[PDB]
């Protein structure tokens, strides 16, 4: 391996070798069906609301989210990255496609397939990743460093559907050797959205544009229809060219036959046909080829950038609504945009290499920082792009641009639920640290969500009780399904009934001042805006105070979070979050000059202070509930309230000496008690040492509450038990030793390993460890 010293790979990338298998995988721990595909996977591409591209460790283009909302695990085998090596002066060369894999089908079996073992490396700090090629048979070796331009503050190139290859290669051998790098890629119109005759009209192009300062080669992938449905539009690839490259392409191959009207020419001089052909397929899959041809002497290096774009601009839901994508803001909506895309990347990826260095090297050049740490950190941002994100540019039909876009992040795959409230508390501090305004864009259709009333009934799903869907000043749990109307039509969870939920309301009003304070203390138009909204959300919720002690009262069912764990009477966990969020509202009182408020709030916090002490302190912790079976068990999260009053500059809803022995019991028992504290933070654990068997989510790991428990610790001074805590969850995600969770990090899992609903937005709380940026 001469190649890595070449490039600049930070030492905290993940890491695998391209082809490794991986023995100790977990798998869904629950009956029901659950999405569970393989440990096979990598750095997604593309922008937020672009619809994401999920490349693997091994190669292919496998997992895909560019149907806005839905996730498809398939390798599409056409999509490719090929190599073709000569040594001069020998009669044959070698080209070997770069994919530790094979088709299932006997499509492309003239392709040089199976990509051989311990001869190279994949990479991941994302939105970077990089493979490298060390293999004995290629005498020049390569490595390339992939990305999209994801960058915080930034709200234009962050949306774009576009991704960036950049190529290096290096000759360490004393001979010449002529190269070819050659990209494939399918015509994928009609991969989705098309019921029937998914091919029919795709047809391919050639662009050559020999602008200024650049000469580019591309292909565009369309079809011939003009309709303006969520299955039209282009995909292009391409290159640049650069000194002592040559570039020659293919406009049509064949992608369900053998593959050999490509790989004949290919596999001879590594330089293809230059042939176009425009006619378009019915039945045959179609696809086009881009490769580049040149020679390197010994001890040469040379660089060349690719690039992918997919201008597939309508989105719609399972409901029947059509919207179009954030980024036809800045390329337009006609669905015919993918070259410029293209040209743009291929034009400006330097620039956007040194923006994404610019913000990654704050945390990489803090060497008190473990490099663990610096891996979980930035590689679980892979779900902001990755988690079936939507940001609407306008309803389909409209003539005029609305004043706001719309946002919605999934809760994960397998709950199909938009900006899940109860999840977004822990998950969204990405946003709110690195993307403000669209965290505070959601916060404001979750403010206008506030005084809906929908009177409809359905069936609780838990103990089959009929409820009303939307009740009056109680928020609602989600924004709407993907399967039905996003923004429209909410709270698509029915598992429980969200308008008695205890939590939702007050998690609401941290969430709102959390925003204000961590972007500087000046929104105060922000303020004004939720400040409605957040009066009648904690009014709504004293309403909930049946025995008068100043808190809402668990009504003995599951009625927040953890959504089949029942609390009853005063809980710790509600409890906190409650006198957290009227030390917040009160705050807010303050900043808008308003003394009604404030001093309502004020007394509301005073005797609901003094009574949650009473009620739950014990003397080493806080107890669950007051009314509960097992009222004695240690949460985890039982301050969830004063973890977000210390981010959000509270002081002391609790005493410091009450909070710091809790936290020590929690470390002691809830992590060192678990499996050595190895796997996290266990939900409950009894006063004997024992996991809580009340229910199955006492005996869980919840990611995201561990990554939030970590954040809480060391904000407190206990440095080396939050990131003893914190370690356990990048073991099992990323490390040999855990369970391969890599980009698909999960809700959950129980001390066996096996997991519940990978592709989580909950452990995004790891940003709350930062929360100084
Ligand atoms: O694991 C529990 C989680 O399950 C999801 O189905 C719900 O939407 C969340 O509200 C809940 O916190
Ligand atoms: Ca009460």
């Amino acid at each position: 391996d001469k190649i890595s010293h070449k490039i600049d790979i930070p030492d905290s990338a993940w890491t695998i070798g391209i082809g490794e298998k991986f023995k100790n995988a977990g798998h869904p721990n629950v009956k029901y069906p659950m999405i569970d595909d393989s440990y096979v996977q990598g750095a997604p591409l593309g922008g937020f609301g672009a619809g994401t591209i999920g490349r693997t460790y091994n190669g292919g283009f496998s997992r895909w989210h560019l149907e806005i909302g839905k996730n498809k695990y398939t390798t599409v085998y056409a999509n490719q990255f090929s190599v073709f090596q000569k040594v001069e002066g020998n009669k044959d060369g070698v080209a070997q496609v770069l994919y530790a894999g094979e088709p299932e089908n006997g499509y492309l079996s003239s392709w040089k397939w199976d990509y051989p073992k311990e001869s190279g490396m994949y990479y991941a700090l994302y939105p970077n990743s990089w493979y490298t090629y060390t293999n004995k048979d290629l005498p020049v070796q390569l490595a390339v460093k992939q990305f999209s331009p994801i960058i915080p503050y930034n709200y234009k190139e962050t949306s774009y559907p576009v991704a960036v290859f950049k190529w290096t290669a290096y000759n360490p051998t004393n001979k010449n050797v002529d190269v070819s790098i050659m990209f494939t890629w399918q015509n994928m119109i009609g991969f989705f959205g098309k019921q029937v005759n998914v091919n029919s009209g795709n047809f391919n192009k050639i662009i050559k544009d020999k602008s200024k300062d650049s000469e580019i080669v591309a292909a565009v992938m369309g079809n011939i229809s003009n309709d303006n449905e969520e299955w039209n539009g282009e995909y292009s690839i391409g290159v640049k060219k650069v000194p002592g490259v040559d570039i020659s392409y293919k406009a049509k191959f064949v992608t369900t036959g053998d593959g050999s009207d490509l790989w004949h020419e290919f596999s001879k001089n590594g330089i293809l046909d230059n042939k176009d052909d425009e006619t378009p397929t019915k039945q045959d899959g179609i696809g086009s080829a881009i490769a580049v041809n040149f020679k390197l002497q010994p001890g040469q290096t040379i660089e060349v950038p690719f690039a992918l774009s997919w201008d597939l601009p309508i989105m719609k839901f399972g409901g029947g609504d059509k919207w179009y994508k954030m980024y036809t803001k800045y390329f337009g909506k006609n669905g015919k945009n993918s070259f410029a895309i293209l040209k743009e990347a291929l034009n400006n990826y330097q620039k956007w290499e040194k923006m994404i260095d610019d913000w990654q090297k704050p945390i990489l050049s803090n060497k008190s920082k473990p490099d663990w740490y610096k891996t979980a950190l930035f590689n679980e941002l892979y779900y902001l792009a990755d988690g079936g994100t939507a940001w609407e540019n306008g309803k389909v039909g409209e003539k005029d641009k609305r004043t706001n876009n719309m946002f919605g992040l999934l809760e994960c795959f397998d709950y199909n639920y938009y900006e899940t409230l109860d999840v977004r508390f822990y998950g969204s501090f990405p946003l709110v640290m690195l993307w403000p305004d669209i965290e505070k864009q959601v916060m404001r259709q979750f403010a206008d969500t506030i005084n809906v009333q929908d009177s409809s009934e359905f069936k609780v799903g838990s103990n089959g009780a009929m409820a009303v869907k939307k009740v009056q000043g109680m928020i609602p749990h989600d924004l709407g399904s993907s399967y039905a109307l996003p923004w429209i039509k909410i709270n698509a969870y029915d598992w429980q009934n969200p308008n008695i939920w205890k939590d939702l309301n007050s998690k609401y009003v941290l969430l709102v001042y959390r925003d204000y304070v961590l972007t500087g203390k000046t929104d105060k138009e922000f303020l004004k805006y939720t400040w409605k909204s957040v009066k009648t959300a904690l009014d709504k919720l004293k309403e909930m105070d049946k025995d008068n002690d100043g808190i809402p009262d668990n009504e003995g069912i599951p009625d927040q979070t953890y959504d089949t764990w029942s609390m009853k009477g005063t809980s710790a966990y509600c409890g906190s979050l409650w006198l957290a969020a009227l030390k917040a509202a009160q705050e807010i009182g303050k900043v808008l000059k308003d003394n009604e408020a404030y001093i309502k709030y004020n007394e509301w916090y005073k005797i609901a202070q003094q009574n949650f002490e009473k009620e739950l302190w014990n003397g080493e912790y806080y107890n669950f509930d007051t009314e509960s079976d097992h009222k004695d068990s240690i949460m985890a999260d039982q301050l969830a309230g004063q973890w977000y009053a210390d981010i959000l500059r509270l002081g002391d809803i609790l005493p410091k000496d009450h909070v710091q022995k809790a936290l020590k019991k929690i470390y002691e028992f809830n992590v060192m008690k678990f499996e050595n504290g190895k796997m996290g933070a266990v939900n409950g654990m009894r006063p004997d040492g024992i996991v809580d068997e009340s229910d199955i989510q006492a005996q869980q790991v919840w990611t995201g509450v561990t990554y939030a428990l970590a954040s809480f610790m060391k904000y407190r001074g206990m440095t080396e038990e939050a990131y003893n805590t914190a370690y356990g969850v990048y073991k099992m995600t990323y490390d040999k030793s855990g369970k391969g969770y890599w980009f698909r990090t999960p809700e959950a899992w129980t001390k066996d390993g096996n997991y519940r609903a990978s592709m989580y937005m909950r452990p995004l709380s790891i940003w709350s460890m930062e929360v100084n940026y």
